[PDB]
């Protein structure tokens, strides 16, 4: 297993987690903070609990040595969390950035859908190929995904909440270099 290319580094803008939308007290920066919690002791998660869109995406914008970088990516791990109000999504798509425009760091990374940004244009994303995924997503553990290697500035997981929940929830994601 190679270097972790999603974790935050102190004093570095990148890698940066981003989301289309978030419950504000559950910012997406929680997903790459190296804290993993499946409960409220402490609560540590991104969610879109009680937000208006049942679909949201969470992703990582890569960096090398403090500045933007493409990386070669073939994996994603996601620790779903669940309580009465949130849980694993009922459906998802994992996507990678293909825009010709070099992405900027979002001004408000937990709420990318509320600003003009390349990430909001579906032409700038393609789905990963030959996905290997769990047969069912499970809260309470790191759920591992693998796919054909791509060279990209960003990947994201775009997810629709379960019908019996008020949102989707993630305590941590991890992406590794080869
Ligand atoms: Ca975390």
């Amino acid at each position: 297993q190679g270097a972790n290319i999603s974790d935050q580094w102190t004093g570095s803008e990148l890698p940066l987690a981003f989301a289309s939308d978030s419950n504000p007290s559950d910012p997406v920066s929680n997903v790459n903070d190296k804290l993993i919690s499946y409960n409220n002791q402490p609560a540590n998660r991104w969610t879109n609990w009680n937000r208006s869109n049942p679909e949201a995406s969470v992703g990582v914008l890569f960096g090398d040595s403090g500045i933007l970088s493409k990386r070669s990516v073939d994996n994603l791990s996601v620790g779903f969390h669940e309580d009465h109000g949130v849980g694993a999504p009922k459906s998802y798509v994992i996507e990678y950035y293909v825009g010709k425009t070099v992405p900027t760091a979002p001004k408000n990374p937990s709420f990318v859908g509320n600003e003009d940004h390349v990430f909001n244009d579906s032409a700038n994303w393609k789905p990963v190929t030959n996905l290997k995924a769990p047969a069912q997503l499970k809260a309470g553990e790191m759920n591992h995904f693998s796919f054909d290697k791509v060279e990209t500035y960003a990947i994201r997981i775009r997810m629709v909440k379960a019908d019996n929940k008020r949102g989707t929830s993630i305590t941590e994601v991890q992406i590794f270099a080869k």
